[PDB]
């Protein structure tokens, strides 16, 4: 079927499945899984960091990432629309006892440093203790300006703040940048990697940072429930994906801007196109209707005034042609 | 000694102390303290609410209120500069496992209902569960419009959201409206009352609401550590304060409005003036230099590029006239 | 390789892997994964419960269960040596703001109802609010008496307390009782099921209960980070495991009971033997020395003055006979 | 009236009241209260510690004491029947995110060190991180053996554990010991002092420890709501009590063992007598009945199978004679 709801719907490729069934495993609680360790070391090395850790979800990757950075009473400055603030049921505050300090991101997706500075609280018993600055490289598809990344890292060091990046779709950014992962990963103390979305993995996310940081991450992961056993089978896929599915992300990107043009031709009001994501202003009076129309044509989208269409390896251009045709028919 | 730093410096008048030293007391934990109970029933009756609870501080009155309103994982929309979000060291999140959703307040001190609406979370496992809208009347002196208070009240009912008002200086707004307290508390499910501010009490606050709500608040006040014993001694100052110090707040207002013209007609840059508060932009170069010049003449003002002068019952106009002069002498 | 450390080392059989590699999957967050849903409905139906939820680990199945049962400030009575109190880094309190009330378990593994009763808190603001009684069937191998399970069930209803059972090895007790799973799950409101232990799955657990309870558990599983995507691949091993690996647990039991006689009739001090678990008091002087002697011959046993040997599908009797010999050779 | 429910019902003496109305005050949030500072320095000096802090309640003193000692995920070993575990609505876990590890106290009221050692968790991700050992000198009236205090302190230093003592009635212990406060205070890193119970204060408790510890206590107190303003009026009483009400505690003690004898003569089954507390095994079938009988004779006690009678300065021996007579009449 044609699914444009999220790149999270990506299913295992033939090659990936065999890599998995082939991978050697062990008990990762003891650290005896060759594959988990191999994936963790690859990411670490690939990003220029000391150590990495495998978690069940990107949600748990960020929760653990936040608990690891901030103690009870500390606070993190994040985007009002960032994932580890808005889309993680408020875990950091509810579970971690961390005060969140959200601020609106700028149009390009960055967090205005002048605003971040204004939110750093003085060492007064009145306020929470600002500790972390969280970013999200690839925010609703937008790739942060490389210069800004350098600026934030520099900014944080000057203010003694830790810097963490939600790299759910960090490889989309990499491919869009045209550089290596380590070249953007140098500007953050820690960052996450989701294997389950664009890279085509069934389950999996990674938190990468220095040795000590990750050791604290290990205690938190166990507590939050991520301490799995024979994760080797899952990690195997993650290794295969990092060595065979990063480059093709460019194919998704061209499909996004290709589709963006088709919908423009058809008459749909396209709001913007960034990486594997495009947004259309469908409208309130056409939301649910378009949903059904499509859903009928075996096309799955998230019905809404502003529909977010996401691309991935399980959607071809030909299939996009179909949806662009079905859409054109909708509007006229 | 001339303290324009805050209205929190007000000291007990001899009549207040006597009222305290001659009050009958009992074990409040056992609910055997006459004066405490008397103070509560009086606040409840005067505001149209069923019950009331006395607490050590407003900070605790709000932490308790927030805990009594939101279960673990629940959320409260508030102002980025509001007290129960910014000035209570993130208590609601750190201790109460409550997710805070702060937004910028409009110029007049209100939380734009349109902005508030966009922040109400869809009922999806993705988000925290929006449950409370917490206001602040008298917000840095600013008196919230009355039509907004009625509109927020209606908005929250149609959204099934509770409405709480941090009334640390509610009586200041009350005198400014020229109405009864009941006429504004009718637009909220719960509100607080600090007696230790302009009303001149040594310490103590009140949280008022529905009988069942307050019953829960009693469990939280205990856990947080506010369940005192013979606190009727303190509650006594409260009654005395509520029966004699409400009307004279108009005197503080006139003085602030007075000082404003004097400082203005003296070379000072008066940004704005609301109730017992005045704001003068002094700037870097003269900030710290101003604090010292004053500190010497016994005039205490929180130095800063933008100084906040707070009038209260312990600062006379004559004394203000003096400071004024001392400020017109600062420029030369 | 001979791992008697835990039954958590069980590795996937080729038939299990195939079942996993050929399973249809979908986005579980969207509830679109056939196998995951299939696995849940099967566990629910087989236990007499309305709903079921798949999780990354048992540790998370219990944290979620506890959170779904107790609101902030609520409490759960448990065993001092129980898993959701002792071996999950205090998660219920640290992350869930739940007060734990642990008590020593009787010799047979049960929590003495008389002791439990004394621990139920009076409804007074002095105490936490007792709400759950959490058991553990198979408790270090010990099979809880059936009359106690029925008695705890009745006790909790007459006290209006929920009853949860940590069933990490529930099927081990089940085979030992010689009854159906439904006949014991009928005595609890919720229970867990680990598939990654004796049942031989690579990872995964289940929490089962009433439809409304489980709906809440879904919100908590997300927040804690267990809301995976195409997890049907994992859920597949679970179904395969539940349809083929339950009965053969009797083989582990016989082997443990077998090894016990061998080690006993060899000079070893066998304290006790329950289901797939055996305990031998080795003592200080021979503890670490034993671990090394074994470690060399590839036999892995958690060294300690009191060694805990765990049998499972990946350790044959023939292999046990070998270890045995290697142990009778340790004394000389 | 005659109140034997608790020494918390103690009311202000003429001398105390005048000391209060006389005391000079200020804003303690800024630290400008002469009296609060004077009380804090007196306690500190009197106990041989660096600094002290004034809180509204003993409950908040312990909560703050626990938050100050243990970070999120750390754990404290305390008595199953200790106040900061059982009688503080579980604040440490609910609010502080601290895992509690309670164990039964021995008959003399101490925590068997052999048990404490058994509960210290290894540095493994399975367990919470043992950090603090909490004691309660004067536990239900029992005075801990001095030798044991020395032992626990020594024990904790050897194990790198912090030691805290709930000194709600620490002065009862002092008077019973016959030594100075500093001689028992040397065996703890921190300890609390309740001014509101036996010492005859209306409100008030103190936490005493080293400079850094108390500084952390200050941030926590503010967050939990204890940061009061003109606390001078309350502190004044606390100073008067520490200089005029410690010695007479002996009068309460003799009244307790005097009354214990009278009740024995009358026929009541006295369980034990320690300091200002005695326990009678009234029985279930006579609980409520005795309550009314007494309550009628204007005598207030906590009705129960085992009645706890507490002495204090507001109950004279003559009044005890009355109650012992009313009791005798009850039984015969
Ligand atoms: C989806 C997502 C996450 C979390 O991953 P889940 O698999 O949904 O838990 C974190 N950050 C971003 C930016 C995401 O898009
Ligand atoms: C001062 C104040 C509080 C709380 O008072 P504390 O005594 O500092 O705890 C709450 N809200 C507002 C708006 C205040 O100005
Ligand atoms: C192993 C186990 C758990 C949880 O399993 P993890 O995979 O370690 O999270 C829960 N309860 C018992 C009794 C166990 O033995
Ligand atoms: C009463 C008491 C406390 C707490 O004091 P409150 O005034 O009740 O908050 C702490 N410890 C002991 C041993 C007590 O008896
Ligand atoms: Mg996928
Ligand atoms: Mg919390
Ligand atoms: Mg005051
Ligand atoms: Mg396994
Ligand atoms: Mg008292
Ligand atoms: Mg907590």
């Amino acid at each position: 079927m044609i699914d444009l709801r999220s790149d999270t719907v990506t299913r295992p490729s033939r090659a990936m499945l065999e890599a998995m069934m082939a991978a050697p495993v062990g008990d990762d609680v003891y650290g005896d899984d060759p594959t988990v360790n191999a994936l963790q070391d690859y990411a670490a090395e690939l990003s220029g960091k000391e150590a990495a850790i495998f978690l069940p979800t990107g949600t748990q990757a960020n929760l653990v990432a936040l608990l690891s950075h901030c103690e009870r009473g500390e606070e993190y400055i994040v985007g009002q629309a960032a994932h580890n603030y808005l889309f993680e049921a408020g875990g950091a505050a509810v579970l971690g006892s961390i005060q969140p300090q959200p601020i609106d991101a700028a149009a390009d997706g960055t967090l205005p440093l002048d605003k971040v500075a204004m939110k750093i609280k003085p060492d007064d018993i009145h306020f929470a203790r600002t500790k972390l600055l969280s970013l999200e490289n690839t925010h609703n598809g937008k790739v942060l300006p490389r210069e800004y990344l350098k600026e934030a890292w520099e900014f944080t060091r000057k203010r003694n703040l830790a810097l963490h990046v939600d790299g759910a779709r960090i490889f989309n950014a990499v491919v869009a940048y045209g550089c290596e992962l380590k070249e953007i990963t140098q500007y953050c103390d820690s960052f996450t990697i989701c294997l389950s979305k664009g890279l085509g993995t069934p389950v999996g996310s990674l938190l990468v940072g220095n040795r000590d940081y990750i050791k604290r991450a290990i205690r938190w992961r166990k507590m939050t429930g991520g301490g799995m056993r024979q994760s080797g089978i899952l990690a195997a896929a993650g290794m295969y994906a990092l060595k065979n599915n990063v480059a093709r992300l460019q194919e998704d990107h061209d499909n996004t801007a290709w589709m963006a043009e088709q919908l423009r031709e058809a008459g749909a009001d396209v709001m913007r196109q960034d990486t594997n994501m495009l947004f259309v202003r469908v409208g309130e009076e056409n939301a649910a209707a378009l949903g059904e129309y499509m859903k009928a044509r075996n096309v799955l989208i998230n019905a809404s005034p502003i529909v977010r269409l996401v691309t991935h390896l399980d959607v071809s251009r030909a299939q996009l042609a179909e949806v662009a045709a079905h859409w054109r028919a909708f509007l006229a």
